């Protein structure tokens, strides 16, 4: 898509070379913003073929509650493997905080709920609001969250979402994190009997990585071709249980897929 | 300031209508980046005068760790006064998160000092983070923070670091948000021997309230002034031993002030 491909292109003319902590290189922006009104269709990228299945049940296990890849192994998502420990866990990353951020009282807070309580019973709230970014569990994580802290704004019958993404791979994260994005707006929307609006992504450390050039390259050669629908099939009686049969993509005509080496 | 002024002028231009907590109604938009270079000058608004004891103030005892406005009394500070309790304070916000985020396991972590030290150690991580959103203590808050969460960053020898604000009044606390930040960057690059980059401000629910209409557009028909300049007299220890003296501003001459009612 244009705005994606727009910041791609950014990144190789401004981008300043950077020592990363796997010492693979990378050129660096810091600060940028884009706008996807989702009512001029879903932002699945178009330049090259994206897997929907594995973004679908990463966002279900989040919405879970779950950190451990088990979940995802059943449905054949790959994603997560290398981050997890010898019994498939990844400490208490984005499902733990989501669904449970712990008290230091023993008590926990279902970031999740209260978000649909706020937008079905005080939807002008500036304050819906989730974090992933838990200052006191960031230790016992297998990595920090980069998708760290996320607003919803109802306005004329409309919900929109904003995205503080603080470290972000332009290449092989940023597609992926739009769309899964996007996906929780149109279920937040559904079971808020609300229709969407914009997606609003922010970054800080946006960056490309130095093996990542080529792949690059080729894709900023390629047309945007017109973006898919997202038909949710059935209505379930909570956000809770969704399941990947409920959705699909409609107009979905991407160039090919496109491999690239990923950093660890 | 010019980012400023045209800030004013879009969500007066693209804002819609928002019923709010404090019973007022607002002009809203939501999402919004600008960007200030601090090498260019001070960022303190000159289309009206803005009180700078006050921001600076109000800087150091954020740094102090303190949350109870005694403090700020001694020194002529008013602006925390009705959201203080009888005993002069306002629960857990900015300072303590700040200086001491409580952990599940009866730890507190100092997200300043720990900030100080990846800018020493690791100025090219892209974790370095101090967040006020401490979901665990927002109900123990006076007010929920707006002023949220912000990311460091170093380049080619400055130092940068973007904020996202959930909650602006374009009107009356952004002038002294971004003032504030800014003043923040200065005194983080003397400690760190870095010069100082750009600060990025990052809006969600960024509003004009109604009661702010006819001062909006007055001030919207004034031209800049020539942005100020920071003079700091003296390099003290530790980010937690600077002194209002220490800091001078030179060629502030701004337009006559424009008094606005401040909503509950
Ligand atoms: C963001 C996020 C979640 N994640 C987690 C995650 C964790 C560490 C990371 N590390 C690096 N260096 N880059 C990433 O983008 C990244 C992403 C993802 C993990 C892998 C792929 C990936 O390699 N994509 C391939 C194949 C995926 C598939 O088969 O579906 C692709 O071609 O798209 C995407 C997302
Ligand atoms: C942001 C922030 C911190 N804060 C805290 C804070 C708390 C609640 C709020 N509530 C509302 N509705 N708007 C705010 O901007 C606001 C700000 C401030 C509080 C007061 C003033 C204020 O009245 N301004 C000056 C007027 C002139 C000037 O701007 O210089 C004053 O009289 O002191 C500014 C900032
Ligand atoms: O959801 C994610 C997770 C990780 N990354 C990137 C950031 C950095 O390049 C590396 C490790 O966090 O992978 C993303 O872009 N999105
Ligand atoms: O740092 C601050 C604190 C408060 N506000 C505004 C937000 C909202 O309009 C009201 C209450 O949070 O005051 C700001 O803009 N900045």
């Amino acid at each position: 898509m244009k705005q994606y491909l727009e910041l791609m292109q950014k990144v190789l003319d401004e981008g300043t070379q950077k020592n990363d902590r796997t010492g693979t290189g990378t050129l660096s922006i810091f600060g940028h913003q884009m706008r996807f009104n989702l009512q001029d269709g879903f932002p699945l990228v178009t330049t090259k073929r994206c897997h929907l299945r594995s973004i679908i049940h990463e966002l279900l296990w989040f919405l879970q509650g779950d950190t451990n890849i088990a979940y995802l192994h059943e449905n054949n998502v790959t994603i997560w493997d290398e981050w997890a420990d010898e019994n498939g866990d990844l400490g208490p990353v984005y499902g733990k905080q989501w669904r449970a951020w712990p008290t230091p009282d023993g008590r926990h807070i279902d970031q999740i709920t209260t978000v649909l309580n706020q937008l079905k019973n005080d939807p002008d709230s500036r304050r819906i609001i989730v974090s992933a970014w838990n200052v006191g569990e960031l230790d016992k994580m297998a990595l920090a969250p980069c998708h760290a802290f996320f607003q919803f704004y109802v306005a004329d019958g409309k919900l929109s979402c904003q995205l503080y993404q603080r470290s972000c791979d332009v290449f092989l994260g940023l597609p992926f994190n739009i769309a899964s994005y996007a996906l929780l707006v149109h279920m937040m929307a559904q079971q808020c009997d609300l229709e969407v609006g914009d997606f609003v992504w922010t970054g800080g450390d946006t960056h490309l990585y130095s093996n990542h050039m080529d792949q690059t390259h080729l894709q900023l050669s390629r047309e945007p071709r017109p973006l898919p629908k997202l038909i949710i099939k059935r209505k379930p009686e909570s956000i809770f249980d969704y399941r990947f049969e409920d959705f699909e993509i409609e107009g979905y005509d991407p160039h090919p897929g496109i491999k690239a080496p990923v950093a660890i």
